[PDB]
């Protein structure tokens, strides 16, 4: 039938009949629709000559204080289709149909059909705009108080200060009011980290008035969420007032309203279908609270960026790099910014990097600022010079010294003699200036984590360089397999695997570097081995696939490890004896191997690629006859086949690498025992005691305990069994201690 040009406002002038509830649908539905709001859309050009638009609004709005007269206005409006050389009829020739639509009284809003309206048709384009670019009928074309306090005017002071970077984000925010659905995005995750300062980005657009054509009217107010007998009847009061005033928005500041003094206070007024504002909730509180309603989970749009990304933080950081510089009184060599984002990026597994890196602006800036806080030892030596006798200088006044005389003015002259030097070298020595990286990185995370080693130094031009080397220092051997890994998930790093996507097999007996270099492995990785978690795949069989996958058909025995790592922000996993099982289970252990995570039943989808899992085998004592010195390719290919006997390439094509044991010898026995000596060097020679290494006893007992069954691990205890008891010898000595050395 009709078009988009202001039949828009006749469909919603039929909503103006629903708005204004009148038994004659009046021209003030056409015009109090056509004037959508009391804003100056006065932009109708006829407030020049005779009749004010706002005067029409007031007097016809007192007349209320298609109605076939105005259904003939539909006709006379369609009569204007050929009168002014058009295709179609536009937006204000409704009013050029509005003979009847006048407030014709003593103050008549009688409407000029010609008078200077023809000069106003020399004004309006007319025959250029027939219709339809999509439809080109746009805008200017041819208690009310501290209960809702704001920051909008406070930003419009300029006192609130510009954060930067969220152009697309605040753009999204603009798009949310373009919904017909969900007028807030509940920013989830870590809100208010700067996401409150994203709202400062929004009021920042208000003070800019980059805030558009339309949205300059309504404004952000800050809610008062505090306590009073009843708290809430006042709030129900102020609801109808400012909601009736209706030219603002507010926040839920922190909490969705689930309280006792009540929860459903004006949550029914929300449920009245009204009231565009902003809520507040997090990731799992979207998942709890907002989803706990599932009408909250209906009504708002969940959006976040986190406690955020990289160059976002570079943006807002180098933008606020003047503001918080007016706080912390230092300013930046931006390599500190680089290394800061870089390192707390590498670190913080449970909290997030960047508002914690704003907190690094706090810690590091507070650190240089605390070589920069209080009165400035040699200036304090000058203060000792200020600090010999005023605090006892004087009393010769009290009685008859002929002596007041001397020592009085001796120390008058003598101090003031020795004084203004303090001013001179003090104002000189009141340090260097900008916030350098090196030590306001190194010193400060040394104030947090430490050692400018694995905990700080760690540029991976260092450890990726000496990587294979470094772990090969720990448990020697398998260096082929070592940089088969260090190579292998070297190219997990530099992004060349999937960002959510690694498994490594053992070939030997336990604790030969299985326990010990799976140990020393993760202890090299992030400096600490504690991440790594065990199930044998002799253990995960059928209903440890139940206690691996939660029940309801067969209990909450699901996950021997699930709820732990579910709570954890970081872990590493090692599993054992894989083709001790059959090709059937390798699909559920392959379900561990999936997803860029695992799907068990309990809690959360996250990354894989930050750390590693590891596999282990021991069965191939048969192919040790192959070792009894055939190659990597021979025996790895042999138990790559014998591997593949039970295995699945879905499952195996989630495993990275076959990892050998170069079974070990008595020599590697001797040398990991030599590492055990270097342990006691590393711990108990910290009393810095010298060491007799008697190779009689060493190769004696080493010769003894080279276990065919157990390998090396238990013997280590069986070393110390005597040996550290031998230390007790030494402990009960206190004599062959630091600097000296005995054994047999």
């Amino acid at each position: 039938r009709l078009t988009e040009r202001a039949q828009r406002v006749l469909a919603h002038a039929q909503e103006e009949a629903i708005r204004l509830n009148h038994s004659n649908i009046g021209t003030e539905h056409l015009l109090l629709g056509l004037m959508k709001e009391p804003e100056g859309i006065a932009a109708k050009v006829l407030e020049s000559f005779n009749i004010t638009e706002d005067k029409v609004i007031e007097e016809v709005e007192k007349l209320i204080g298609y109605t076939p007269r105005a259904k003939k206005v539909i006709e006379l409006s369609m009569d204007e289709a050929r009168k002014l050389h058009h295709n179609f009829v536009g937006t204000e020739h409704i009013l050029l149909g509005l003979n009847e639509g006048v407030a014709a009284r003593v103050f008549a809003n009688l409407d000029l059909n010609i008078t200077k309206a023809r000069a106003q048709v020399v004004k309006a384009l007319g025959n250029p705009e027939m219709s339809n670019k999509n439809a080109q009928a746009s805008k200017s074309n041819n208690t009310l108080d501290s209960l809702a306090r704001d920051l909008t005017v406070i930003a419009k002071d300029g006192t609130l200060d510009p954060v930067i970077g969220r152009d697309k984000e605040i753009t999204r925010v603009i798009e949310v009011l373009s919904r017909r659905t969900k007028n807030n995005p509940v920013l989830i995750g870590e809100p208010g980290v700067g996401k409150t300062a994203i709202a400062e980005g929004l009021a920042q657009a208000i003070v800019n008035n980059e805030v558009p054509e339309t949205l300059k009217d309504k404004r952000v107010m800050s809610l008062d969420m505090g306590t009073v007998g009843e708290f809430e009847e006042r709030l129900k009061k102020v609801m109808e007032e400012i909601q009736q005033a209706g030219n603002v928005i507010l926040f839920i500041d922190e909490l969705h309203t689930l309280v006792g003094a009540a929860s459903n206070i004006l949550k029914p007024a929300l449920a009245r279908g009204e009231l565009q504002c902003i809520g507040a909730t997090t990731l799992d509180e979207y998942r709890k609270n907002i989803e706990k309603d599932a009408a909250l989970e209906r009504r708002f749009q969940p959006v976040q960026v986190d406690e955020p990304s990289v160059v976002d933080t570079v943006a807002i950081l180098k933008g606020l790099r003047d503001r918080y510089e007016a706080h912390h009184r230092i300013n930046i060599s931006d390599e500190a910014i680089e290394a800061a984002v870089k390192l707390s990026n590498r670190y913080v597994s449970d909290r997030f990097l960047p508002d914690k890196a704003i907190d690094l602006i706090d810690e590091a800036s507070s650190k240089v600022r605390l070589k920069s806080h209080t009165t400035p030892n040699n200036l304090k030596e000058i203060e000792q010079e200020i600090e010999k006798v005023k605090n006892e200088k004087d009393a010769a006044v009290h009685a008859q010294e002929f002596e007041n005389a001397a020592n009085l003015r001796d120390k008058q002259t003598k101090l003031e003699k020795q004084y203004e030097e303090a001013k001179n070298e003090w104002k000189n020595a009141q340090g260097m200036s900008t916030s350098l990286s090196e030590e306001d990185i190194a010193e400060v995370i040394a104030g947090w984590t430490g050692i400018p080693l694995t905990k700080i130094n760690e540029t991976e031009s260092e450890k990726l360089l000496s990587l294979e080397d470094t772990l090969h220092e720990r448990v020697i051997g398998q260096k082929d397999a070592v940089n088969s890994i260090s190579k292998a998930v070297r190219r997990a790093r530099a992004g060349l695997k999937d960002p959510k996507r690694g498994s490594f097999i053992f070939l030997g007996p336990t604790g030969v570097g299985k326990t010990e270099l799976a140990r020393a492995l993760a202890e090299s990785m992030f400096g600490d081995d504690d991440a790594m978690i065990r199930v044998d795949m002799s253990e995960f069989m059928e209903k440890h696939a139940v206690s691996r996958l939660v029940g309801a058909p067969p209990h909450d025995d699901g996950g021997q490890l699930t709820e732990k790592v579910r709570r954890k922000p970081y872990s590493v996993i090692l599993f054992d004896e894989i083709e001790k099982a059959h090709p059937d289970v390798f699909n559920i252990l392959l379900q561990v191997l999936d997803d860029g995570h695992l799907t068990d039943t309990k809690g959360r989808t996250v990354d894989f690629r930050n750390t590693i899992i590891i596999m282990t085998s021991n069965v191939g004592a048969q192919e040790l006859q192959d070792q009894r010195g055939q190659d990597y390719e021979t025996i790895r290919k042999t138990m790559l086949k014998e591997l593949k006997n039970s295995f699945r390439p879905e499952f195996l094509n989630r495993v990275d690498d076959i990892i050998v044991f170069h079974k070990l010898t008595k020599e590697e026995l001797k040398e990991i025992v030599t590492m055990m000596v270097n342990k006691l060097t590393n711990r108990l020679s910290e009393q810095n005691i010298n060491i007799i290494v008697t190779d009689k006893a060493k190769d004696k007992i080493a010769e003894e305990g080279y276990d065919p069954e157990y390998g090396a691990r238990p013997l280590i205890r069986a070393i110390q069994k005597t040996i550290e008891d031998n230390l007790s010898e030494l402990i009960l000595d206190g004599n062959q201690i630091e600097g000296k050395k005995v054994t047999v």
